[PDB]
RNA sequence: CCCCCCCCCCCCCCCCCCCCCCCCCCCCCCCCCCCCCCCCCCCCCCCCCCCCCCCCCCCCCCCCCCCCCCCCCCCCCCCC
């Protein structure tokens, strides 16, 4: 594990986190391992950190103890874990989050509220994963949200309640690549706040389907397509 | 030569309630085993593409060297 500044654990098969760092690191990567667990209580003496790149692992739930420990942590990457469970507490003590990626963590579905907690989040990503639609609360939330990445997932409709919560947003990308969409509904894009850009490379749609698709963008501040 | 009315004690049967003891079924939680699917760690094997390195072979170019063939010149000498 070496580090000056930068604390790389990658490929080195660790499967508790070491207790031997600088306390004033900032950035702590332990990619590509088998953490099976993420005990808050070895965290005591990290408490300077802003980015946790953590994702490539075998972490199957987390704890609302682990960002009580991080107030200046910003970055947190949970890709290809079995997070497939989510609630309210799970981010909610830590709001300081800019980053946070949860890229092939096999999540169903999205129960209540995971995000309301954060109003400081810009780049949200949840691809390769098994939602069949974009609800991700009930009320309005993610106003400093600007990316959103739900590529590879199965949603086959995007309805206009789904999409609700965007209202005061300003979304710069909506990266839905490589779902069977099959169904738009009036009004699902106007639901949102400042949409700039859509994505969606390797969707099925044919010619009627996109004629559709540009009906449903009438009237917005679209900027890539 | 008889019936009736009171009372004690002990029975038997029947309905209710409360106890233990057990059986069957079911619920909840936990453990073990088997099967299916998925993720990660490595160490890899096979195939293709791309890039280089060595050696070698064919063809070509350039510079030659030797030999053969042809032509010209210089000097010397004869024939009529």
């Amino acid at each position: 594990t070496v580090s000056h500044e930068v604390a790389d654990c990658s490929h080195l098969k660790l499967t508790q986190v070491p207790d031997d760092l600088p306390t004033n690191i900032t950035v702590l990567n332990l990619t590509h391992n088998q953490l099976r667990r993420l005990p808050a209580a070895n965290f005591t003496r990290y408490s300077q950190l802003t980015s946790l790149d953590v994702g490539f692992n075998t972490i199957s739930k987390l704890e609302p103890e682990l960002c009580q420990k991080l107030p200046m942590l910003k970055v947190l990457n949970l890709q290809h874990n079995e997070l497939s469970q989510l609630s309210d507490k799970t981010f909610a003590f830590c709001t300081n989050l800019t980053e946070l990626h949860l890229m092939s963590n096999s999540i169903q579905k999205i129960k209540n509220n995971p995000f309301v907690k954060q109003k400081n989040l810009i780049t949200l990503d949840l691809s390769h994963n098994g939602l069949s639609s974009t609800k991700l609360g009930t009320q309005v939330q993610l106003e400093n949200l600007q990316e959103l990445l739900l590529s590879n997932n199965k949603i086959q409709a995007l309805k206009s309640e789904e999409l609700d919560i965007f209202a005061n947003s300003s979304l710069k990308k909506l990266e839905l690549s490589s779902n069977q969409i099959k169904e738009f509904s009036p009004g699902c894009f106007h639901a949102i706040g400042r949409l700039f850009g859509l994505f969606l490379n390797n969707v099925q749609l044919g010619p009627s389907l996109t004629e559709k698709l540009c009906l449903e963008l009438a009237n917005t501040s679209i900027r890539n397509l």
